């Protein structure tokens, strides 16, 4: 089997991708972000605390006919900006671009916190980092690709996200058309449980490439690339006016600034990602003072390869028994 759903942005700067999903019988589509930082599928549902629903679209057990109480499990997790949700679990049908598994686990919201009650545009997460970070308990579960894998065609999924853009999530086969060039396949840890690898190097505009190993993960939940200060603040020096503000919290610069690219290395391999995809607009609204896309991973504890970088390439998340990723420019 395969399936493929068109992923789209929720706003103006891609601040993040919503992909309807089908839960339960019959159908109840919601908009889901995917997550490959991430093994929770979870959605804002009935059982949600009213005052923190204003605008989701709600799953509703009750009105499923083949949804049953996962008797006992709980399930709590918190994302990169501190925000987090909890609540028990369901089993129900799921599907995603016509790719169905039965019993997958749909974690349901009892509490969100303010972040997620505030953004109207998101029902919920669906984690597709490794099933070892899921968060129920005492029985962990597995996520929506594990579940899917042994139907596949191939064990694979794709991420091909668009800058300002629809783009596509694709299950169990890779659409040679959809990429330039070739894909280039890197080895992965799955010892923190994430599409862990590490990247070649890096260039700054059209500078020369300076080899360096940036070990980090593959992550469609975190909107931005994370990477050490010192490659930061090399890309940073490039752009009059640029500095570090602590009371906006990264990296700003002039909303009149024409921002250089930025190269990342996939062993012999090199993606580019186009200034323009940098440029988070305005800290607010009016300001002339404008959000960086790359940002120090300083104090995170990790890199990572948010959208900004994924947006630049066709990506393969390969589950085959020894899990890889692959990068094609596009």
């Amino acid at each position: 089997s395969t399936g493929s759903a068109t992923t789209t942005p929720i706003d103006s700067l891609d601040d993040a991708y919503i992909t309807p999903v089908q839960i339960g019988t019959p159908a109840q589509t919601l908009n889901l972000d995917f997550d490959t930082g991430s093994s929770d599928l979870w959605v804002f549902s009935s059982e949600t605390t009213a005052s923190e629903v204003d605008g989701q679209t709600i799953y509703t057990p009750s009105k499923s006919t083949t949804a049953k109480l996962l008797s006992g499990a709980t399930w709590s997790i918190s994302y990169g900006d501190g925000s987090s949700s909890s609540g028990d679990v369901y089993t129900d049908t799921v599907s995603v671009g016509g790719l169905t598994v039965t019993g997958q686990a749909v974690e349901s919201a009892k509490k969100v916190s303010s972040s997620f009650t505030e953004d109207s545009t998101i029902d919920g997460l669906l984690g597709l980092a490794f099933s070892t970070l899921n968060t129920v308990s005492p029985t962990q579960q597995k996520t929506f690709f594990d579940n899917a894998k042994a139907s596949l065609d191939s064990p694979v999924f794709t991420a091909d996200l668009g800058y300002h853009a629809p783009g596509t999530y694709n299950f169990g086969f890779i659409d040679t058309t959809a990429y330039t060039g070739s894909i280039t396949y890197t080895a992965v840890s799955t010892k923190q449980g994430f599409w862990e690898w590490t990247s070649t190097g890096y260039a700054v505009g059209s500078g020369t490439f300076k080899s360096t190993s940036i070990d980090g993960i593959a992550d469609t939940g975190t909107t931005l690339l994370y990477l050490p200060a010192t490659v930061v603040s090399a890309y940073w020096a490039q752009v009059s006016g640029a500095k570090s503000s602590s009371s906006v919290g990264g990296y700003v610069f002039p909303c009149s600034a024409t921002l250089p690219s930025f190269t990342f290395g996939v062993g012999s391999a090199r993606i580019v990602i186009p200034g323009d995809y940098i440029d988070f607009g305005p800290i607010s609204t009016g300001s002339s003072s404008c959000f960086g896309g790359i940002q120090s991973s300083a104090g995170i504890g990790i890199n990572i390869f948010g959208d900004v970088a994924l947006k630049a390439a066709f990506v393969v998340f390969n589950g085959a028994t020894t899990p890889t990723l692959g990068f094609a420019s596009k």
